[PDB]
Formats: C-alpha cells, sequence, structure tokens
C-alpha cells in the first residue's frame, strides 16, 4: 500500500477532497488540478489515493495501478466487482480518517476520474450513510447501479457534479450520463456538464468544479 | 472465409478502392461511405473485404470481425503479426484480382479505418514493391513501423492521406501523427488532416477524401 499524498491548503484545513486517478495512473496525476484549485479553495485539503498495483486483464496481466479489473472492452464492459468494493471500502476508511483530523463529514467531497469515478458513485451512494460533502465525477460511470438500486433518506442529500467529454471513445458520454439520470430519477441535487473533448480533463472543466465546490462550501 | 462486398461505379470502372473497416464491425460499415463518394467518383469501383472471425483477447476472446489479435493496451500495446500478415496478404491478393479485372494498379487505392489502417499501411509500405494509386489512413496508425523502417523508390511515389480525430482516445492523435511522420521523413507524399471528433467519421472527412481522389484521378 502506497500512501495517498495529501497537499496542505493554504489556511487551515476545515474541509477535504478525496480524489482517485483512473486505470494505471498513480497518486500524483491530480496533483496539477488540486494545486491549480487551491489557488482559490483556500481551506480545503485534497487528499490523493493511489489504487493497489494489480493485474489487468484488458492489459495482457500487467501489473499497475488498478481500482479492479476490466476483463473485455467489448461488447460487454466487464470488471471486478469483488475489487470494486475492496477500494470503495478503502474510501470509506479514508473518509473516517479524515473526520478524525477535524474536518466535518459535511464537508468531504469524493471525487473520481474513469476507473476512479466508478468507485467513488458506490462508495457515496452504495456504501455510505452519514452526512457528506459531494461526489464529482468525472468522464466516468457507475457499472454497480441499476433499476434496484434504492438510497437512503441520507444519501439523497449527497449533491453530485457530473462532467464528461462529447468525444470520449473509452466511457461513452452515454454511460456518463446513465448514472447521472440513475441519480436524477431518484431525488439527487445533481448537475451534469459537457465539454468539446475526449477522455481528458481541460481547464474551463477544472474552474467550474472549482465554482460548484465553492458553491457548496460557501 | 465471407466474401467482399463490390458496389459497381455509374460508368465501365477503371478505378479500384478497396475499403478494410475496423475491429468488431463488418463489411457493410462502410457501404454508405462508398455510395456517397460513387456519386462523385463515377467511374469507382468499391470492394469491402471482411476480416475473418477470430477471437480477440482483449475483447475477452470474444469472436468478432477482426484484422489482427490486440493482446494488450497498456503500456506496451501487443498484437499478432501472424494473423496481420494474413490480412496483408489476403488485401494484395483483393489487388492483383482488380488487376486481372482489367483495372491499372495506378488508380487501385487502399483505405482503412482504425484496426483496417494498419492493414493497409503494411500492405502499402512493407509488402507492395509496384505501382499503386494511394494509401487512405483514418483514424489509425502503423503498429509495424520503427526507426528501421525503409522504402523502396516504388513505395515512395505511393501518396497517402491521413485523417484523424483530435479527441480519438482509441487511437491516440500522436499514434496517427507518427504514422504520418515515418512517411514523410522517408519521402513519401503525405497529407495530414484533423478534425474535431473522437473515433468516427464525419461527413466533411468523407468530402475531404472525395476530393483527395479526384485529384488522385485527375
Amino acid at each position: 500500500m502506497t500512501e495517498p499524498l495529501i497537499l496542505q491548503p493554504a489556511k487551515p484545513a476545515d474541509a477535504c477532497v478525496i480524489w482517485l486517478h483512473g486505470l494505471g495512473a498513480d497518486r500524483y496525476d491530480f496533483m496539477p488540478v488540486a494545486e491549480a484549485l487551491q489557488e482559490s479553495l483556500l481551506t480545503t485539503r485534497f487528499v490523493l489515493p493511489q489504487a493497489p498495483t494489480r493485474p489487468v486483464t484488458i492489459n495482457g496481466g500487467y501489473e499497475m495501478p488498478s481500482w479492479y479489473d476490466i476483463k473485455a472492452m467489448s461488447p460487454a464492459r466487464s470488471i471486478s466487482l469483488e475489487e470494486l468494493e475492496v477500494s470503495a471500502k478503502m474510501v470509506t476508511d479514508l473518509i473516517e480518517a479524515q473526520k478524525r483530523t477535524g474536518i466535518d463529514a459535511s464537508r468531504i467531497f469524493l471525487a473520481g476520474f474513469s476507473q476512479g469515478g466508478a468507485v467513488v458513485f458506490h462508495t457515496a451512494f452504495i456504501n455510505w450513510q452519514g452526512p457528506l460533502g459531494g461526489v464529482i465525477a468525472l468522464s466516468t460511470y457507475a457499472p454497480t447501479f441499476g433499476d434496484e438500486l434504492e438510497l437512503s433518506a441520507s444519501q439523497q442529500r449527497i449533491p453530485a457534479l457530473c462532467l464528461h467529454g462529447q468525444y470520449d471513445d473509452v466511457v461513452q458520454n452515454a454511460m456518463g450520463r446513465s448514472a447521472f439520470e440513475h441519480l436524477k430519477s431518484r431525488g439527487v441535487t445533481v448537475t451534469w456538464q459537457e465539454y468539446p473533448m475526449g477522455h481528458e480533463v481541460l481547464p474551463q472543466e477544472i474552474h467550474d468544479i472549482g465554482a460548484w465546490l465553492a458553491a457548496r462550501l460557501g
């Protein structure tokens, strides 16, 4: 277990964002975004966990930072659900450990790009029972959502910001959109943003995220 | 061993465009495009072969039309040089049958989308040592172009048109660009056109292709 990166804000922390990378990245991959975001969120800590290094099946059993195994790309987007649940669990433990440092749970946010965003949806809307600040889900989807999903009263109260590129060929706009609807249909306060891009992050995307968090902190 | 789709032109054919589809698709994939172009190229025949049905490893051994095996994606890609060469070998066969039909090698063009393009690159610039009209590469790259790449006098004389999407997340824009650059350094007349799009084909791009061809046969 590689330890999460923790990036001190400018003033003392009274808020946190836990931010998970996608397949093959590491804890550094979203440092530049975190730091950019900390130019205006003055009291928000950014925690950047790293996924366990494990065989990835579409990559030939190549061992890399992975939240869960992907086994085929198509047709079936088939994944390891057990591993996914072990990660959702590790993230839950991260939320608890941030609370112990004195950050209030209404001011902890979970964020996730691609593979990472799949784990954030499961942790928030399947596992978590407390207050939470927000889910930000970048170029992602929720392979463990479906028509049987029911939210507790507490889970409905977690707002969610959902972002995607129009031209994503690895997680289709449609999948990103399905996860959003799933919660929209069910009462969750949830925003959708699309940008003209692929499976990546834009500056304007970061700006928007910065605006939504600050609105949630204020 | 499924047979090609041959669309015959409005006038006696004196040219030929062999178009190979992408992974998982069939010989009907580009039939609409070929028909669009024929309304412009009035003497130009389109023969659309189909990739044989094989296991694809990265798709879980799911059997689907496939020009060669993709065994991994990242960080080192892995494919089947063997099946690539029997696909290459079978394009060259579609060519010397068009020749026998009574078409001249100088107005036979090869065209490829994605996995098809990597097969057309290998046949034009590695196997074929004769006259050829030209290669059209769409959203693709050249797994078999490396530093040791060396063209012959006749291969250098084949023109190419390389087209790609800015936000392609399946075959990185850079992978398509690198094929263009290996061909350019080696004396080949290549043209590169980029589009605001993912892994797909646009109307403009299909308009750009028809124009290119009308110049090649003009």
